[PDB]
RNA sequence: AGAUUUGGACAAACUUGGUCAUUUAGAGGAACUAAUUCCGUAGGUGAACCUGCGGAA
């Protein structure tokens, strides 16, 4: 009985995959939903013959929110197999700073060498970071989201590059090793 | 109206020695020192799409 409104940041990308991801979720979960592009929002509800999971409407809404927020179909496939996964859409002005020239320098600091720092922080800390100009939709495990959250508040607050690059090395070891 | 001769000093430059001063030459004398995506959207790109502007979510 939920409704997810797709924004303009994934409009035609969802239009190309209008039936590419629709047939997979209908096969696995069978949620009653249609491409109601008149209001630019899709309402998903439990079907009368396939309501065997109360969380299937919640899990499909998270994958619909993943496609709306910009996560790819590989993450949406991981959103289907989300027995241990979590998504937190922490945007800007949570760790608030100046929205003018300092935010542009923070955007350069988050990207690094044209997205190299964001790709390194995503790969080493084992997370998918959908970093917009202001929104950061991080997807991963409970320790992975926490390590993603602690790393992004480190760079906005001020730390040297050798401190954080040393830090993403050793937090990569601490979650990969469990005993 | 408008060539030559007659001698004075400035006397250049030079000769000759003297004078004082300046260096240094080859040596030998005693010391001292050192060793991202979705867009609209101009130029175009063989054409996709890129170089540009603006927005966002």
């Amino acid at each position: 009985s939920r409704k997810i409104m797709v924004p303009p940041h994934r409009m035609t990308p969802l239009r190309n995959s209008w039936t590419k991801i629709y047939p997979p979720l209908v096969e696995h979960l069978k949620l009653q939903v249609r491409m109601n592009l008149k209001t630019k929002s899709v309402e998903l509800r439990t079907n009368p013959k396939f309501t065997t999971d109360p969380g299937a409407l919640q899990k499909g809404a998270d994958f619909i929110k993943a496609f709306t927020l910009g996560f790819d179909l590989d993450d949406s496939i991981a959103l289907l197999r989300l027995d241990d996964l979590y998504i937190e859409t922490f945007e800007v002005k949570d760790v608030k700073t100046l929205t003018g020239d300092h935010l542009s320098r923070a955007i350069g600091r988050i990207a690094g060498k044209d997205g190299k720092t964001k790709f390194a922080i995503e790969n080493a800390t084992r997370t998918r970071i959908v970093l917009a100009d202001s929104k950061i939709h991080i997807l991963g495990g409970f320790t992975h989201i926490r390590m993603a959250r602690e790393s992004v508040v480190s760079l906005i607050l001020g730390s040297p590059p050798g401190k954080v690059y040393g830090n993403l090395r050793t937090v990569a070891s601490r979650l990969k090793e469990r005993y």
